[PDB]
């Protein structure tokens, strides 16, 4: 039990993020839009240092975003860490009805084929990018082209989705799911112009990535995000 | 596109390629929890993942792809991504939650160490793969790179399972999807391709053992080698 910060106790859902930085909350925005959709009660602890001992024993990956909640019986502490595991978790947790998370074996069979196929695929191929071009020390071009190329494929599939009849969402027809929560980050105009990408070329895409962000929740959740550490109290739980 | 006139959806149709070293380590991960549940399925061995009639299947033209019927028998439904084809599987067919989680607490850590493959090793290693055998040219910095991104998931895993009375990633007692899903990638057969020796992680390597030892684990690897190499090279198997 390694000492945790004073001012950390879990008296509801605690989503651990780091402070606000252009680029670098498109993991940590996806929790957030659910916990806005649904109403959860929540606070927020901005981390300083997630290389941090404490954090490390909350996720070993020693990433935002994670999560620390109270179990249904109220006895034990759980744990959620991977963007797409927080999304299942609230899910599990707060979407009595399915309203995101899905009603049926149906429903589900399509919502993991798609929330997957961004956790898998563009997910990763877009941090690779995200790192190569950024990151790494050194610039390596044919790499960052090829990631950049496997984008426009994930892109072409998700264009060929959204141009089926009635198909308004990835998952389902009739409403968005935590896999269209999931993908949205990964998928949008601002996104598409730092991969060097006109989106204009994916239109049912881009229709959609405006429908996604109309949506109160994710308007509300985009707001927050990039304040989190820049308000009255910088590192710590928020007031 | 007009499906081959052998492909029909009586149960849960599991779709794979030829068996060989490198294109078996995703299509095992569904036959282990299959072989594990005792589920009735049918396997079929596709020619070309790039015919049109898969990608209605699976867009991504990859194997593994599931059809199945629905619940009620009405309509078929389809699972593709070898971690989407895990989740399907459990919630039709593991009714007892042995594989999945019987609650909130126990599905909370099996989805955090499932996505943590999902997203982290199954990905690396897929890309590791693609630069050092598939790609034209060769990027000796980019593998290196990914090479070492597989050994800080590998130190990830080690130390999950020196904790005190965890035999298994996500719960201490039995394994989950969360364990099939990592196995292919975190056993001494991979590690070696990976130039890795797997002794330096001895827990994952004992872990490795113990999943290996089941007796699903080993009919879905010798099944899998098979698929294609039988009376039937491509299609429906008998």
């Amino acid at each position: 039990m390694s000492e945790r910060p004073s001012d950390l106790v879990v008296n509801r859902l605690v989503l651990f993020v780091v402070k606000g930085t252009a680029t670098a909350t498109h993991n940590t925005v996806k929790p957030l839009i659910l916990l806005e959709e649904l109403g959860v009660p929540h606070d927020i602890y901005v981390v300083e240092k997630v290389s941090a001992p404490w954090f490390s024993e909350i996720n070993p990956h020693k990433m935002v975003p994670a999560i620390l909640d109270r179990s249904p019986d109220g006895r034990d502490t759980l744990r959620a860490w991977e963007s797409t595991s927080t999304l299942m978790y609230i899910a599990d947790a707060y979407d009595k009805d399915g309203t995101f998370g899905g009603r049926n074996v149906q429903e589900r069979s399509e919502i993991n084929n798609w929330l997957t196929l961004h956790t898998a695929a563009l997910g990763p191929t877009a941090k690779y990018w995200l790192y190569f071009y950024k990151l790494h020390p050194e610039k390596l071009p044919k790499t960052i082209e090829k990631l950049r190329s496997n984008i426009t494929v994930q892109y072409d599939i998700l264009e060929r989705r959204l141009n089926e009849p009635g198909q308004q969402y990835l998952a389902l027809k009739d409403r968005p799911t935590i896999a269209d929560i999931a993908t949205l980050p990964f998928a949008m105009k601002s996104t598409a112009e730092l991969f060097g990408l006109e989106f204009e070329k994916w239109p049912k895409l881009q229709e959609w990535s405006v429908r996604m962000g109309e949506r109160e929740a994710v308007k509300r959740a985009w707001q927050r995000v990039a304040g989190f550490g820049h308000g009255e109290k910088e590192y710590g739980m928020l007031e």
